[PDB]
C-alpha cells in the first residue's frame, strides 16, 4: 500500500509496459484546433498553435492580426468552443491509424492552457459536453484507443489555466506569477485530476506547466490514491514535487527513464502555416532516443472538424510500416553499454539490447559493402542482418570494427541498415 | 480574555462541572440508523453500523449483501435520507429518559462520517431539514435536553466526510490519504462548527477522526471564539492539535481529566444484529472509570422511526436506579490517593473521595461477613455501611485490613457494597 | 509515560504540591551582588534593579557607571567581581530553616543571571562558582540544606539572555527583541546547562527567564518529556515562548489555571545597599500580598536578595519571621485551599476581602482587623448553614440583608486574629 | 551532474552492481565486542543484542550490570573497553578472501555505532581506532583489502544515535524519540564525519541507522548530490528520514523496488559469547533465506559479529564457505535476475518453492529436493516451450494439469543437486 509521502511514494517505480513501449501518441486538440494558426520576443511571435488565446491576448501580435481579419474583432475566443464541433471525428479511425503507425499508447490534451475540458467535468461547464461537440471526447477517444488494445493516458494543465487570469504571457518571466493562484484552482485541478482518474482511468498522468503551489502536498495524496488503484498507472515530471515515474524532455547514458516529444511539425496545435520532419528524420529521432533510454511522444494536432491532416497522417503510416519491420529491434529493448558511434563515412549508428542480443543501428545505409565502425570491438560469436538473418563476415582491426555487408542484403533495407550480434 | 494560540488557550482547563458530572450520553442517530445493519479486515467485517455507508461502498463486504437483499442494488445510501422521518421521535421522552438514567449531559451526532447534518445548516441541503424529518433534529433535542435540566454538547466528523470522497476505506492505513483535502473542505467543516456554536452553544465539542490539516490553525480562532462566548464550554482531545480540556478513550492515575466512550452493545449505531453489556457489567465500568479520573460516556443508538430500543433503555433505567441510591460515592468526587485494591475472595475494590471522605466500592458483594481487603491501612476513624448509615468494627492486620459488615445489610446492597470511612 | 510534542505534553498538569504550596522564596545571588548598587521609558539608564548592574555599566555615563568607577575604577571588568564573591559566612542550613519558618514550601535560586555567571560547577564554562570565588557548587549545597528541611527546590535558569554572548547594552525595551546570543552555539548551550540540572538536581521548578532562543524552541518538548519522565513531580513555568507550561508568572472573574506572582520584599531583586527600609514592605503588606494572590489562585514567590558574604540582611529576615508566625496561626486557610466563586468584597467601611476554599468550607479573609462588631461586607449574600470565627470555631449570629451580609463577632474574638480578621462558612 | 535538491536526486536510481549483486556482508565489530556478551514490551532490560552493552549497562540490575560488575567491576566505564580493543590477531586479507569465498558482492562495516566509537582515524573526536586500542585506521585498511579481492566496499554509520552525547539510557521503545543528541552541534558532527567517509573512502554504500538527526535532514540534499557526483554508481540507504534513497532495508505481490534484507548468521549483531549454535542458523537455512530475498527483489546483507582480537569464530566461517558452494554452483540463477511474476509457490507435499528471471529463462528454485520423481506443483502454469533440469540441462516432461503444473526428474538428476532443486524455463 502507498502511503501519501514522498518517501512512500518513491516506491513506485516506472511500470514495465511504459519502458517497452518505446512509441506513443500525444494529441493536441481543443478549440485552437478551429483557427489553428500560427506564424526573447517569443510570445509576440508565437509558433505554437495551442497558445492562440494568449497571442490573441496580446493585440500587438500576428495572431491579432490575423484573427480580426478571419473572425473580426468583436469574437472572443471563448466563441471558438461553438464552433469546435467535431463533425467528421471518428475515434476509432483516430485509433487505427495509431495502431499502424506503431504506438502502444496514447495522450490527449483534456485541458490545455485555455481551460477548456474535452470532458463531462462537473466543476466547469467550459466542456466539450456543454458546448460545441455535445460529447465526452476524452471517454470516446479512450473507449476507441483501448478497443485497439492500446494503451491510454490524459494530459492536464495544472499549471495554466487562462480561465482564470485575463493578462497574457508576454516574457518567459510573466509565467512567474501569471497563474490562477488562488486556493480555489488548487482545488479545481485536484479535483480535476482524480475525475479524470475516477473516469478513464489513465495508464499516464502527464502534467504541464508545474502545479498551483498552495496545492503540491495535495499530490502525496492523488498519487498515493492513483497507485493504489492503479499500480502500472505513471506520471510524468512536470508537478514541481519530489515525485516522477519518467523524466520529459523538449530539446533532447541515463539510469532514469525518460521521454522526447515533439510534433511531426514545430507546432502542437494544428497550424495552417506549416517545417515537417521527413519520415527519414522522425526514424532517427526514434532510435536515437531509444538507444538512450527513452520514449517518442509524437504530437498530432487535429484540425476542430476532427479530421488528422494529409501530411501528418502519412508520416505517421510510413513510421509504422518501418516499425513492422524493424520493430524487434526497438520495441522491448534496454540500453547497451553506450548509446552512440560513426563510421569512416561519417554514418552514426545507434545500439540497442535485448538479453545478449544486440542491434545496431545505422542512420542511413551506406553506399559500400566494406563497412568501418569507429572505436567498437566485439566479443567473438555470429553477427547478422536483421532483416534477412544472413550470417556476415567480421574481424576486429584495431579499436575499429571491419564488417563486410552484400549490395544485394543493403537494397532490402528501408532507411537504417540494421544488424544484430550474440 | 483568550488569544488565539496555544500558549493563551491552554488557560483554559477543564471546566468544573465536566469533572464534577462522571456519566454522559452519547446520541449516535443518523440516516445509517434506517438500515441499522452489521455483522485487519475490520473494515470488510465492519461491527460498526454508523460505517455502514463505507461498507456498502465495499462491494465484496457482507454489507452490501445485505442491502441488496433488502433495498436492492440500485438505492443509493443518500436515499435513506428520505426514508429517515423520525416520525415516532419524541425529544422529551428522550431527555426524560435520559435523566432517569443519571446523566448530566447528553451529546447527539450532529454530523457523522457520512456528512448527513441533523440540523438545518446553510453550507449544505444534506440535512434534516430539507430532507427527511423536514426538521431541525439538533435544536430540538437540545430544548428538550434542556428542559430536563441536563447539558448539552455536539459531536462532529471533522476528519471524515464521505460527501467528499468516493473510494472506501478498506484498511486503516487508507484513512492517511482518503479525507476530503481540499481547502473547501477545511472552510466547510470551521463553517459548521462556527455553526454549531452560534445556534446552540453547546457545552462540548467533541470532534472525531482529526482535523483537516489545511484546517488546523483555524482552530486557534474557532477555541478562543468559543471560550470567549462560552467559559463553560470544553473540547475534546481528536483536533490533532495541542490543546484539549479532557482525553478520550476506547479501549480504556491521570493527572488530567479524560472520558471513556463505548456503545451499551458494541456497535454505536442501532444494530438489529445485537453482545451487550448486563447492567451489572455497566455499574463496573462507571465505577472504576470514575475511581481513575475518568467520566463514562455511553452510546445510544436509536432506530430510523426515533425510538429507543428495548434491551437499550432497559439498561438505562437500570443503571439510573443505581445512581438514585449509590450516587453520593460518584457525582462530585475525585480521584483518592490510589483507586484500587481487592479481598481474599478475589473481589475488586475501587475507591472515590469527596473532602475527607472516601468511599469503598466493591465490584460485587462478598458472601460473607468477614471481609480481608488486601493491602489497604485506615488511619484511624469511623467507617460505615454507606446505604444504611450504621457504624462497622474494623482494625489493621499487618498490610491488610479487617472488616465485618453484617449478612443484614449486605442483603440491602443492589451490585455493590459500598462502605465510607472519614 | 510523557512523549515530546506539544499535545502529548498537556497531559502534564501542575503537581499537587505546588498548587497547594502558595507560597516559595526566590534568591537572586550573584556577583552583582557584591557591588549591591543601584538607585533611587528610561528604566535603563536609571536602573533600580541591582542585578541590571553590568548593563548598567555597559551605559557609558549612567547613575552605576558613576558608582562603579569612584568605587572601583574604570578600568575594572565586571567579570573580575566572580573572584570578590567569596561568600564567606554563607551557611545552606541557615538560608534552609529561616525559609522553613517563614511558611515556604519551595525555594527558587538563581542558577545563572543574565550575567551568565553559574552557580554551580557546570562543564559548559568556566565563569562559574567552583572555579571562581565561592570555590563551591552552591546550587547544590543548597539543594541539599533545602530538601533536609523538607521543602520543594527549584531553580531559575536566565535561558532568553546571556551577556557573555553580546557586547552592547539594553539601553530601551526595543533592544530586548535583536540584543540576544542570537546564534545556534547559545541554542545548543543553554540546553545542555538546563539537562546538566535535570541531571544533576533533578528540580521540582524549571524557571526559565526572558524567553527562550528562538533556535532553541524545539529542543523544549524534548527537555520537558526528559524532565517529566525523570520526575513526574516536577513543573515548568511560561517564560520559554512556546505551548507548554505548568503555571504563568506575573510581576505586575479569577484565572482557573495555575499561576505565580513574584516580587521583592523590596523594589531591587538583588541586594542594593541604596536601599533602605522606606521601600520595603511591612509584615503587614507581605501578608496582604500573599492573601490576595493566592485569592486569585496563585502562588507567592518572594524574593530575598543576598549580600556577597551569603548573609541576608536583618530587615529582610525579621519580615520573614513576621509572615511565618501568621502562617502557623492561619495556615489551613491558604495552604492546599483552591479559589471560591469569586476572590473579594469590602466592607461599608472600606476594609479589604478575600475568599479561599477548602471543600465545602469557606475562608472570609479580613486584610485587616474591623473595630466594631458589627460589620457589613457590601454586594455579597451567603449560602449559609453556620458562620464561624475560624480561629476559635465559634458559631456567630449572621444575617443577608438585602444584597449586603451582616455579622456579629464580638470584640473578645476581633481581639484573638492578628493582621486578618478570619472567618468560616460551611 | 546531481543537484542538491529532492526532485533532482531521484534521478540517480539504484546502480545496477547493487541490484546485480545479491548478497553482501554486514560487520558489527567495535569496543562492545571486547565483553561480547548479551543474555539468551522490556527488550532493553533483557537485551539479546550485545552491540547495545553501554546502554545495558547504564540500566542499573539489569542482566548485563551483573556480568560487568562480577567480571570487570562497578567502577569501570565502559569507554575503557577502547583500550582492551586491540584486534590483535586482524588479518584484513584473510577478510576479504573468508568474504569472496562466501560468494558476497560486497561489505560493510560499522564505522561508528550507537556507542560512538569511531573506527577510523577522523579528526572529530579522539575516540577512535587510530588514537586508542587498535592504533590503526580500520575502516580505511579494511577498504583497501575488500577492494583488492574485487569486492564492493561501504560503511555503515549510527547518525541517529550517539551515546556520547547523551547519558541516560534507552528503556523502551518511545524513549528513542526523545533520548537523541539533539543539538546543532550534533548534526554538524554526523554531517562533517560522514563527508569525511565519503572523501577518505568513497563508499559504494552509505548505510546510515537510527534516522537521521532533524536539524541535519536539510544538510543530506547537499551531502548526496556531492558524494553521487564524486561517484555515480554510490548508493545510499533508507534510514535517513527523507525522501531520496536508492533501496529500502528490513530485518523482519512483489515490490518494483530494490530492499535488503539483514540480519544475523545468529541472533547477536555484534559477537556475544553467551550464545551457542542453538541460536545459529544451518547453511541450508542461510541459502532459503538468500533464496527466498532474491526472488521478492532483495539482496541479503548477512551479519558477522567477530571478536576482540579480529577473528572470526569456526561456527560463522563454517556457514559462509558453505553458502559460497552453493552460490559457486547455482549463482547464475541469484546473480543478475530480477523478479519474475511472482516470488513463490508451493508443491502438495509442502516443499516451498521460489521464482527468479535473467531475460526468457525463468528458474524454478525448491527450497529443498524433492524424494520423488512426479513432482506437482500447486497453483502454477506455465508459458512453456522447455523445461529443463537447470544444473545439467536436460529437458524434461511437463503438462499443465488444470490449475496445478506436472513435472517429471529423474532420480539421477534430482541427486544431482544440494539443498535445491532447480529447474529453468525458456
Amino acid at each position: 500500500r502507498y502511503k501519501p509521502d514522498w518517501e512512500s511514494l518513491r516506491e513506485h517505480t516506472v511500470p514495465k509496459w511504459f519502458d517497452k513501449a518505446k512509441f506513443g501518441i500525444f494529441i493536441h486538440w481543443g478549440i485552437y484546433s478551429v483557427p489553428g494558426w500560427a506564424t526573447d520576443a517569443w510570445f509576440f511571435q508565437n509558433p505554437y498553435a495551442e497558445w492562440y488565446e494568449n497571442s490573441l491576448r496580446i493585440k500587438e501580435s500576428p495572431t491579432w492580426e490575423y484573427h480580426v481579419k478571419t473572425y473580426g474583432e468583436n469574437f472572443e475566443y471563448e466563441k471558438f468552443a461553438d464552433l469546435f464541433t467535431a463533425e467528421k471525428w471518428d475515434p476509432q479511425e483516430w485509433a487505427d491509424l495509431f495502431k499502424k503507425a506503431g504506438a502502444k499508447y496514447v495522450i490527449p490534451t483534456t485541458k490545455h492552457h485555455d481551460g477548456f475540458c474535452l470532458w463531462g467535468t462537473k466543476y466547469t461547464d467550459f466542456n466539450s459536453v456543454k458546448r460545441g461537440p455535445k460529447r465526452d471526447l476524452v471517454g470516446d477517444l479512450a473507449k476507441a484507443v483501448r478497443e485497439a488494445g492500446l494503451r491510454f493516458g490524459v494530459y492536464y494543465s495544472g499549471g495554466l489555466d487562462w480561465r482564470f487570469t485575463t493578462e497574457p504571457i508576454r516574457y518567459p518571466e510573466d509565467l512567474s506569477y501569471i497563474r490562477p493562484n488562488t486556493y480555489e484552482y488548487a482545488d479545481y485541478a485536484y479535483k480535476q485530476v482524480m475525475e479524470l482518474v475516477d473516469l478513464y482511468l489513465p495508464d499516464v498522468l502527464w502534467n504541464d506547466m508545474g502545479w498551483p503551489e498552495k496545492g503540491k502536498e495535495d499530490l502525496k495524496y492523488l498519487f498515493a490514491y492513483y497507485y493504489n488503484k492503479h499500480p502500472e498507472g505513471s506520471v510524468n515530471d512536470r508537478w514541481g514535487v519530489p515525485h516522477w515515474d519518467f523524466k520529459t524532455a523538449e530539446y533532447h547514458l541515463p539510469g532514469y527513464k525518460w521521454e522526447f516529444t515533439r510534433g511531426i511539425g514545430l507546432s502542437f496545435g494544428y497550424n495552417r502555416n506549416e517545417h515537417m520532419l521527413s519520415v527519414e528524420q522522425l526514424v532517427y529521432t526514434l532510435v536515437d532516443v531509444v538507444s538512450k533510454g527513452g520514449n517518442l511522444l509524437l504530437n498530432v494536432g487535429p484540425k476542430g472538424d476532427g479530421t488528422i491532416p494529409d501530411l501528418q497522417k502519412e508520416r505517421l503510416l510510413g513510421l509504422g510500416e518501418w516499425l513492422r519491420k524493424y520493430g524487434d529491434a526497438i520495441y522491448g529493448t534496454s540500453v547497451w553499454e553506450r548509446c552512440c558511434a560513426k563510421t569512416e563515412d561519417g554514418t552514426e549508428i545507434r545500439f540497442t539490447r535485448k538479453c545478449n542480443r544486440i542491434f545496431v543501428i545505422f542512420l542511413g545505409i551506406p553506399t559500400g559493402e566494406k563497412i568501418v565502425i569507429e572505436d567498437l570491438n566485439l566479443s567473438a560469436g555470429t553477427v547478422r542482418h536483421f532483416l534477412t538473418g544472413e550470417r556476415l563476415s567480421f574481424k576486429n582491426v584495431g579499436k575499429n570494427l571491419e564488417i563486410t555487408v552484400p549490395k544485394k542484403l543493403l537494397e532490402t533495407d528501408s532507411i537504417t541498415l540494421v544488424l544484430e550480434a550474440v
